[PDB]
C-alpha cells in the first residue's frame, strides 16, 4: 500500500472513483486486498460475473465467486462494477449452440435478468455489452447479433434498466484511444442514435489497453467520445505497455479534462499478475511496490 491514495485525490478533483479489477483470487493472497483497501475506491470482478463463470449450464447459476467480491467489496466500502453481461468470448458452448431467436432472446434476458436481481442496488454500474464493434465501425458478428440481429443492443439494454433502474448502464469497447480512428467515431455516431431511439445507454466505458505513447492521443479521444451525449463516460480497464508516467499522467488527465468522465479503473494491481503481464503495465511491480508512473499520478493530482 502506497500512503497517498490516488482514489481519494481524484475525488478531491471532483471525480467518483479510481479503482482496479480484482477478485477472491487475488484478493486472497499478496499484498492485494491491503493495497486496494488503502489506494483505491471501486473494484471491477476480472473473471466471476462473466457468463461462463455464472451460468456454465442454462438456469444453473453459480455466484460463488462473484458473491465473494461483491460481500468483500461492501465490508471495504468499494464501489462495484459489473462485468460483464453480453460477450462472444468466455461464452459456454450451450449459448453458442442455440440458432433460434426466441430461444437466445429469453436465455440473454434471463442472464441478464438473474444477475443483476441479485445484485441490486449494490452495483454502480454494469458493462451491459462488450466489445460489440469491429475495427472499421460495423457491428461484430457475434452468435447474438446472427441470431438475434441488430435489435439485441437495444433489448440487452432495457432489460438491464428493468432489473435494476439504479444502475448505470454501459457499452464497452478497446482501441476507443484515438480520436481519428473508425471505430471511435462509429461508436458515438451508433451511441447517439441508440439513446435517440429510447434506449437506455448511460455511459460509453473505454477499456484503454494502451501501446507506448499512446497516451497523448486520449486527450482528444476521450472529449469525442463524451460528445454522443452519455451521462457519464469511463476508463474501464486501463493498462498501458512500459508503464510510463507520461502515458498514465495523459490518461488521467484526459478524464480529468472531460465533465462526464467519472472515473478510472486499471486492469489488476501488480504487474505479475497483468493480463499482459510481459509489458509491465500496472502501477505496482511484483513486489507490490508503486511504480514511478504511480506516483506521478499522485503528483499530477495533488
Amino acid at each position: 500500500q502506497a500512503a497517498q491514495s490516488v482514489d481519494q485525490l481524484i475525488k478531491a478533483r471532483g471525480k467518483v472513483y479510481f479503482g482496479v479489477a480484482t477478485d477472491q483470487n487475488r484478493l486472497t493472497t499478496g499484498k492485494n486486498a491491503a493495497i486496494i483497501q488503502a489506494d483505491f475506491g471501486q473494484v471491477t470482478p476480472e473473471n466471476s460475473m462473466k457468463w461462463d463463470a455464472t451460468e456454465p449450464s442454462q438456469g444453473n447459476f453459480n455466484f460463488a465467486g462473484a458473491d465473494y467480491l461483491v460481500n468483500w467489496a461492501q465490508q471495504n466500502g468499494k464501489l462495484i462494477r459489473g462485468h460483464t453481461l453480453v460477450w462472444h468470448s468466455q461464452l459456454p458452448s450451450w449459448v453458442s449452440s442455440i440458432t433460434d431467436k426466441n430461444t437466445l432472446t429469453n436465455v440473454m434476458k434471463n442472464h441478464i435478468t438473474t444477475l443483476m436481481t441479485r445484485y441490486k442496488g449494490k452495483i454502480r454500474a454494469w458493462d451491459v455489452v462488450n466489445e460489440a464493434f469491429n475495427e472499421d465501425g460495423s457491428l461484430r458478428q457475434t452468435v447474438f447479433l446472427n441470431v438475434i440481429g441488430e435489435d439485441y443492443i437495444p433489448i440487452a439494454f432495457q432489460t438491464a434498466r428493468a432489473a435494476d433502474p439504479n444502475a448505470k448502464l454501459y457499452i464497452n469497447d478497446y482501441n476507443l484511444d484515438s480520436a481519428s480512428y473508425p471505430k471511435t467515431q462509429a461508436i458515438v455516431n451508433r451511441v447517439k442514435q441508440w439513446r435517440a431511439a429510447g434506449v437506455p445507454i448511460d455511459g460509453i466505458g473505454s477499456q484503454t489497453h494502451l501501446s507506448a505513447g499512446q497516451g497523448a492521443g486520449v486527450l482528444q479521444a476521450l472529449p469525442l467520445l463524451a460528445s454522443a451525449g452519455t451521462p457519464e463516460v469511463a476508463i474501464t480497464e486501463l493498462d498501458v505497455a512500459g508503464a510510463s508516467p507520461t502515458d498514465y499522467v495523459n490518461v488521467v488527465n484526459a478524464c480529468l479534462n472531460v465533465q462526464s468522465c467519472v472515473g478510472i479503473t486499471v486492469w489488476g494491481v501488480a504487474d505479475p499478475d497483468s493480463w499482459r503481464a510481459s509489458t509491465t503495465p500496472l502501477l505496482f511491480d511484483g513486489n507490490f511496490n508503486p511504480k514511478p508512473a504511480y506516483n506521478a499520478i499522485v503528483q499530477d493530482l495533488q
